[PDB]
């Protein structure tokens, strides 16, 4: 059962990201080979400034490398650099029905918010089954919200083997319930878009503004504290096995120390956490070229395959 | 010496009234102007899946074209699908495509006005048309009142793009042929593949003679005179004759002593004659698969070397 994630390239990796997925993905490397992209195709529905994509698609290599993803183990590319992808693309938009993308919930949500109703965003899933498909994905982990592309890639896919022959696989979504979801420093879910995230790869000076900003009780510096709603607890659980967790649970009881207080020790635990992967991310950074061959490298196996299947696809097309 | 470029998407059998209202004058039009052809397959894909039948269309149609005079020295002739350039671009078109464009394509609104269901290929093709457009800086679309609207929506994708990203694309203008002489068909109306009134160019000697037999004449007595005025013999011979041909079969019409099988008889002649060499050579390039491999190789490396400029200039501004 191939495992195939695409990842987006865009804004900043944030500990909801870490604790939520990735760090699942990570642990996965050993249990089969898994397929990791950074979608950078995708990332042009949503903007056309090529410096500012051309920076994210680095700064998401580096991030996910630095993170324990492992090039040996894993397939894991540029989006981009496997042009196979494009021609795939045109060749299932042939047996997608409009229908099929004028129902799509992803498209009316994002046009909604303000993106630009363009053929480009309406086309993404059609885009995305062609990453799918190409690699005769069977699994595909992603959030709630995108759970209907992956079934919309399903329909295409049995579309094209009813006309064409079992050529395809018939993937499948995969969301973990299992997990624990992050609150953001508001108490919200965390995420980009509500902007009360706490970032991985930032300066300790940035990383104490963010944690600066989490809300907290009005609860006084004097009287026991209740860790059970406090955002700063929540958090700082993600960090603590049993033990530290009781410690941590019995300043709260105590009184005579303060949020202020639980903040300052929030930033020491998650400096520390995350302390050998920003040293590795600013190192592949700074030169480059190294992330260039690593990315290369995922290229080259994710090409072979890619081109195995193109030329099935081929036969039955005519090319 | 501004750039024509023309997409071309043959259906069916090729007949004389694709060649004398179409052809000839592309083939005619290739010394004095910068022509680009291409063979559109990925196009040709949105009406059919059936790979071995698109596989042998597309030689055909290159094979086809290559006989009736395409000069692959003078101009710059592939099939679409070798310069794989043109589906990035697609992709990178599409972000600055509005859907209302889209939507109001006829293409795309008379198939859904007739009931039926469009595949997201039909109403996506506008614009990997612009693309074919778009990336080598065509200046000229020679196209039918058909394909207007479609230039038009690669000049609006085309002015968006420059309006972002600085002086990336030509603004491309269609040019409608005008206003090409009617080709009749064996039944008096104009010939087209729909009403089954062709004369085929490429057919067997056995197929062109039970064409040229169906052909309508009027009941006029073997030995009187005929009027070439109205004889649809005449009107289709006058094809393949000078205007000294012409008269000295008119002399034979006006003289009379002659029948109307026997001018079918000659016209199968004219025809034969007219088409030999194209047919020989439309043969061999299907026989020996190589030579015209060889030829669509080399067309592809000029379109592609240009393809390869734009990309660059495109990746620049997308990142890539
Ligand atoms: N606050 C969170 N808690 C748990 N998981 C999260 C959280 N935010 C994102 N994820 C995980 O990351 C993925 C979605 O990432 P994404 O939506 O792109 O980031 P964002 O939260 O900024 O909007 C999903 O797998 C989701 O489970
Ligand atoms: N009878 C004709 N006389 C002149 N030109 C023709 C004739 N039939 C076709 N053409 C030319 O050939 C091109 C393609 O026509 P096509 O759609 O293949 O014909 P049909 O109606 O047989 O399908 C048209 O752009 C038109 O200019
Ligand atoms: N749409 C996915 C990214 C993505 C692109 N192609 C994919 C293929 C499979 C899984 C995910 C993807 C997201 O928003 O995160
Ligand atoms: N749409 C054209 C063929 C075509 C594809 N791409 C083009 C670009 C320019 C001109 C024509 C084309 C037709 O139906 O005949
Ligand atoms: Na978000
Ligand atoms: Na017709």
């Amino acid at each position: 059962m191939r495992v195939l994630t695409g990842l987006q390239p865009s804004g900043d990796l944030h500990i909801g990201n870490y604790f939520g997925a990735i760090k699942q993905m990570v642990d996965a490397q050993e249990k089969s080979q898994m397929f990791m992209f950074i979608a950078n195709y995708h990332a042009m529905t949503s903007s056309q400034d090529g410096e500012k994509l051309k920076q994210n698609s680095l700064k998401a290599a580096a991030a996910f490398l630095s993170l324990g993803i492992d090039p040996q183990k894993s397939v894991f590319w540029l989006q981009s650099d496997v042009k196979e992808v494009m021609e795939l693309y045109w060749i299932l938009s042939q047996f997608t029905p409009m229908g099929l993308l004028e129902r799509a919930h992803s498209y009316k949500d994002k046009v909604a918010k303000g993106l630009s109703a363009s053929h480009g965003l309406f086309s993404y899933p059609v885009l995305m089954a062609a990453d799918i498909l190409l690699f005769d994905t069977r699994i595909v982990p992603v959030g709630k919200d995108q759970i209907q592309h992956v079934e919309i890639a399903r329909d295409i896919a049995l579309k094209v083997n009813n006309e064409w022959g079992e050529i395809f696989t018939l993937p499948e979504a995969r969301v973990n319930e299992e997990v624990a979801v992050v609150v953001g420093t508001d108490g919200a879910k965390m995420s980009k878009s509500y902007q009360n995230t706490i970032d991985i790869f930032s300066s300790e000076k940035t990383l104490k503004k963010q944690i600066s900003s989490i809300v907290t009780d009005s609860t006084a510096l004097e009287d026991p504290k209740d860790h059970e709603n406090c955002n700063i607890f929540k958090i700082a659980k993600l960090f603590l096995d049993e033990s530290g967790q009781k410690e941590l649970q019995i300043r709260y009881e105590k009184g005579g120390e303060g949020y202020g207080h639980f903040k300052i020790y929030l930033n020491e635990l998650v400096n520390a956490y995350f302390k050998e992967a920003r040293e590795k991310y600013n190192e592949l950074l700074e030169k480059p070229s190294h992330l260039k061959e690593i990315l290369d490298f995922g290229a080259t196996k994710a090409r072979k395959i890619a081109q195995e299947k193109m030329q099935k696809i081929y036969e039955k097309i005519g090319l």
